[PDB]
């Protein structure tokens, strides 16, 4: 009697089924006088071997395919040996007899006509074992039910998972590029598709589930949105670039789970295989334009359970949708990677207080990187001719810790990078950054649509410009009339700086002072302000109104026209992917 | 700015070096309440491949010969498999995540002119490994520095050096 519509149903009756007459007797150990007996096996080649009980409607292949479509794939899971062990210590002055069986997974497939079951086919997929023991005295009669099982029965958990057979947001301030995101460890699949298996431990005993790595094979998972670009090989290469992952479908790392049941009640342990989830995302202009997901096999997951109340009816529950469940801690590590389709030039000489770089013709006006190192830690101004184009500065993660020779560049071939500053756009800016003594940096130059050559200058700045540390000074050129000028750039992250250098319209005579209004549209940021006096060696900055609050601020500052002023904004709240600054002139 | 005379020096910085960005490339065990997790490894063939970072005048053969003359013969030792394991028990009602790393012996070959290091070549010999664990609750924010390592460092810290020539 069932309460399901007519059709065919793949049914899992759980794990922990004991077969009748104790199929394949194995024996037991007699321990005495406080000694400990440890009994176990290893499911590998014959201890495996699914048992089919077909019907005319459901043949062996029907059962195998339909079961493996929904539930765990036992054919490729029984090829990897898995061990289990049970330990029991005898009392002080008595004898204890242990007794081992194999437990199975029952996989009935049932044809339902009306509200009744008319056809059933049973598949017993081998699983871990089960040890039962008794305390005995010589010449003592022992109940037969301890010894001989007349009928099939489940010892672990009543369960009925059925499926019907069918006759077939967040503002990311990331710069444009490729990122690899470690999204945590401990991912399992739904419907117990990753279940190594379950051990039932009697009171005062120990049970262990072991992965001995007698076979090194594993099975990573992969799901791409555009297989043309983000293929599995490409994703593996990018993982190698980001986190230096070498082994993907092979692992030599033991893991095992041990549990001792309390002396009063029984316990159960479920062991699962887990995955570490990596997201390879191509992020362009504020949107994830591509994404792939790689699930690298991990070191398992153990769950401790207690048997329910003995008087509890079963419920025919439907299987869950296919997906992943994170049983591990929350994690999100984002690491940018060098785009492998973009050339990387080098500067083999460590950069002294001055240096100029000529764009080679082999580049052919394409986005590319320049790898370089700085001779002495300090603040550098990096620009191009007339500040076109706008560069982006990166930093190799972990560079400089390893080998080095003074005065030259030691290319470490590290392709994990940290964005520092820069605009991804015809925007006339220049970088003022703080570079160390041994770390390797990449200057990324975008696609330029001009046949004229370009020069990149690397001037070390020992002067008042150090106030603009780690900031892309944007040049405001179209400021010649009264109005409400607005400039939209990529918004830096929180506690990160962005600078705006502008000359107030009108002639400079230390008079004709105008009123200037500064405010952002979406993102709140603390603002500074400096006046610039043109010297022969650099720029001399004198402070003006400090610590502004810029989110829709209503204020006017009296700035005399014809002079140069630098506004430095530190974003405190990221509300939009793009920052939006307003320069309003009033006479 | 080492306080050493001019010349080349073979230096051992001791076992216990964990490499950057290479923290959870081997996975981790999640242990529920009461259970005990035993995570191990056994160095044989590919876990025992030294990593050379050479410089001009310090090629791989130079590093290998000078390291093995005065320190452990890692080529011979790496042929013999050696196992290690870490066992950890979760609390009464909590979840414990513990992941495994490889530890390395850091060897250097340095060149000292005046009193400043002007050239360094590095070698990493895989020694054992290191398990790092935490207790977590569902929906808990864990410090990023627990997961990610930005620079190589020693979890255990020495500087050994040799100048390269009764009845």
């Amino acid at each position: 009697t069932i309460d399901l519509a007519d059709g065919n149903y793949v049914v899992s009756r759980g794990d922990g089924w004991i077969l009748s007459r104790q199929n394949q007797i194995l024996g037991g150990s007699v321990i005495s006088n406080g000694s400990t007996g440890i009994v176990g096996d290893l499911r590998v080649n014959d201890n495996a071997i699914p048992y089919y009980y077909p019907t005319p409607s459901f043949n062996e292949e029907y059962i195998k395919n339909n079961i493996q479509t929904v539930f765990a794939n036992f054919t490729e899971a029984n090829q990897i040996p898995i061990g289990f062990e049970f330990s029991k210590t005898a009392p002080s002055n008595k004898n204890l007899y242990m007794y081992l069986q194999y437990t199975y997974i029952r996989y009935e497939i049932i044809k339902v006509l009306q509200h009744e079951i008319i056809e059933r086919a049973v598949l017993y997929v081998p699983s871990l074992g089960y040890v039962k023991s008794i305390e005995f005295n010589p010449g003592e009669k022992i109940n037969k039910d301890f010894y001989f099982l007349t009928n099939d029965k489940c010892i672990l958990n009543e369960q009925f998972l059925y499926k019907k057979i069918l006759e077939t947001q967040r503002v990311l301030p990331y710069s444009n590029g490729l990122y690899v995101i470690n999204k945590g460890d401990g991912y399992i699949r739904t419907n117990d598709k990753d279940l190594i298996g379950t051990l039932l431990i009697e009171a005062g005993s120990s049970g262990s589930i072991i992965q001995p790595r007698l076979r090194n094979t594993t099975r990573p998972l992969f799901t791409t949105s555009n297989d043309a670009k983000f293929s599995q090989q490409y994703t593996e290469e990018r993982l190698k670039d980001a986190f230096n992952v070498q082994l993907f479908n092979t692992s030599t790392s033991l893991f095992k789970f041990v549990e001792e049941a309390p002396s009063n009640k029984n316990i159960c342990i479920k062991a699962y295989n887990t995955y570490e989830k990596y997201e390879l995302i191509d992020y362009q202009n504020g949107s994830i334009v591509n994404k792939a997901e790689y699930y690298l096999p991990s070191l398992g997951y153990c769950e401790v359970t207690n048997a329910p109340s003995p008087e509890s009816e079963v419920v025919k529950t439907q299987v869950a949708e296919d997906g992943f469940i994170q049983n591990g801690p929350e994690e999100e590590i984002v690491v940018g990677v060098i785009d492998p389709s973009e050339n990387i030039q080098e500067i083999n000489t460590a950069i002294s207080d001055n240096y100029t770089y000529n764009i080679p013709g082999i580049v052919n006006n394409n986005p590319f990187y320049i790898l370089f190192t700085v001779n002495t830690t300090g603040i550098y101004k990096i620009n191009a001719q007339n500040n076109l184009p706008s560069l982006k500065i990166y930093e190799a993660i972990g560079s400089g810790n390893r080998n080095f020779q003074s005065g030259n560049l030691c290319d470490d071939d590290i392709k994990a990078i940290n964005y520092i500053t820069g605009f991804d756009s015809n925007a006339k800016s220049y970088l003022v950054v703080l570079l160390n003594k041994d770390k390797n940096y990449y200057i990324r130059v975008p696609q330029t649509s001009s046949n004229i050559e370009n020069q990149i200058k690397f001037k070390r700045e020992e002067g008042d410009l150090r106030n603009l540390m780690n900031s892309s000074v944007n040049i405001i050129d179209n400021l010649n009339s009264t109005g409400a000028h607005y400039y939209t750039r990529q918004s830096p992250d929180v506690h990160d700086y962005i600078s705006y250098e502008f000359t107030i319209p009108g002639n400079f005579n230390n008079k004709d002072t105008s009123n200037i209004r500064l405010y952002t549209s979406y993102n709140q940021g603390i603002g500074t302000l400096f006046r610039v006096t043109e010297t022969i060696d650099g720029y001399n900055l004198i402070n003006i109104q400090q610590n502004l609050n810029l989110l829709n601020s209503t204020k006017s500052i009296r700035l005399l026209n014809g002079a140069i002023y630098i506004l430095k904004v530190e974003v405190t709240e990221l509300n939009n992917y793009n920052i939006k600054l307003h320069i309003d002139i009033t006479n």
